[PDB]
């Protein structure tokens, strides 16, 4: 689990890559690519939110 | 990987409990664990992000 995990971080890091591609990458199922994109604010929170455009 | 959360999403539904309680329950790394939050956005976000207070 995190033995692929700490390979796979850094990739994130190097580009940030979705998921889907850190799971071809390695090879493991979305759960594991998915859960470091959850780590990732940068990637995790898109904005949205709320931030409404005020009344 | 998707076998056990099966079961542990079903217990997630039912208490919303924190990953750490899934993660004893089922004996699963954070990673296992954390994942489900991930997928739950009612305990991933929690309010914060924005809508300051206005100015
Ligand atoms: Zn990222
Ligand atoms: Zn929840």
């Amino acid at each position: 689990f995190l033995d692929g995990i700490d390979k796979a971080q850094e990739e994130h890091e190097k580009y940030h890559s979705n998921w889907r591609a850190m799971a071809s990458d390695f090879n493991l199922p979305p759960v594991v690519a998915k859960e470091i994109v959850a780590s990732c604010d940068k990637c995790q929170l898109k904005g949205e939110a709320m931030h409404g455009q005020v009344d």
